[PDB]
């Protein structure tokens, strides 16, 4: 089997991407944030505290003839941005782009933190990291990809995120028309539950490539590119007037600037992030200070190849017995 679904930016900045997902019988379509940095499929629901729902579409398990309470199971998750959610668990039929999993754990939110409530466009998350990170207790549950894997034509999914435009998540096949050149594959460590890999270095603009190992995670659920402070300083030093602002929470730059590209290495291959992809717009409405799309990871504990990096590439998440990641230009 295969599936193919379009993923769409939630706003003009590509702050996140939503993909429609069918849950239950008859189908209830919710727009979920596919997140290769976590491993829970959770949704706003008829059980979510009413004051914490503000425009989201909800899953109502009592209206699904295939929903079953997973008795005794609860979940609770905290994300790197400080947001969180928790609740109980149903199993139900879940389909993405024509690919159907029966018995998928659908985690129904009873509580969500304010950043989720405030984002009316995101109806939940669909985790695509390794199932060892799933938070369901006392019986940990598998991700949608883990449940589908054995049925797929090939045990892979691909992320093809657009810049200010829709893109595609494919399951079970590699669309050879969706990228240019060849795909370069690189090793993955699953020891932390992430799609964790080591970039071979970077360049700023037309500058020379610096060969240096940068361990980090391919995370579709993080907006920006978080890298070591040395690398980030070298980037922003090429932008007149750019500076790190403690009050704003990272590097800002004059909105009048033209930003240089940023290149990262994948083995001997190179992925170029155009400068425009690094512009996240005014820090507040009408400001001439703009927020940078490359930020330091120094406070995180891990480097994160988020959407800013991933959208410059066609990315293969290879879930074979030994997982690997593939990157191609596009």
């Amino acid at each position: 089997s295969t599936g193919s679904a379009t993923t769409t930016p939630i706003d003009s900045l590509d702050d996140a991407y939503i993909t429609p997902v069918q849950i239950g019988t008859p189908a209830q379509t919710l727009n979920l944030d596919f997140d290769t940095g976590s491993s829970d499929l959770w949704v706003f629901s008829s059980e979510t505290t009413a004051s914490e729902v503000d425009g989201q579409t909800i899953y109502t398990p009592s209206k699904s003839t295939t929903a079953k309470l997973l008795s005794g199971a609860t979940w609770s998750i905290s994300y790197g941005d400080g947001s969180s959610s928790s609740g109980d668990v149903y199993t139900d039929t879940v389909s993405v782009g024509g690919l159907t999993v029966t018995g998928q754990a659908v985690e129904s939110a009873k509580k969500v933190s304010s950043s989720f409530t405030e984002d009316s466009t995101i109806d939940g998350l669909l985790g695509l990291a390794f199932s060892t990170l799933n938070t369901v207790s006392p019986t940990q549950q598998k991700t949608f990809f883990d449940n589908a894997k054995a049925s797929l034509d090939s045990p892979v999914f691909t992320a093809d995120l657009g810049y200010h435009a829709p893109g595609t998540y494919n399951f079970g096949f590699i669309d050879t028309t969706a990228y240019t050149g060849s795909i370069t594959y690189t090793a993955v460590s699953t020891k932390q539950g992430f799609w964790e890999w080591t970039s071979t270095g970077y360049a700023v603009g037309s500058g020379t490539f610096k060969s240096t190992s940068i361990d980090g995670i391919a995370d579709t659920g993080t907006t920006l590119l978080y890298l070591p402070a040395t690398v980030v300083s070298a980037y922003w030093a090429q932008v007149s007037g750019a500076k790190s602002s403690s009050s704003v929470g990272g590097y800002v730059f004059p909105c009048s600037a033209t930003l240089p590209s940023f290149t990262f290495g994948v083995g001997s291959a190179r992925i170029v992030i155009p400068g425009d992809y690094i512009d996240f717009g005014p820090i507040s409405t009408g400001s001439s200070s703009c927020f940078g799309g490359i930020q330091s990871s120094a406070g995180i504990g891990i480097n994160i190849f988020g959407d800013v990096a991933l959208k410059a590439a066609f990315v293969v998440f290879n879930g074979a017995t030994t997982p690997t990641l593939g990157f191609a230009s596009k």
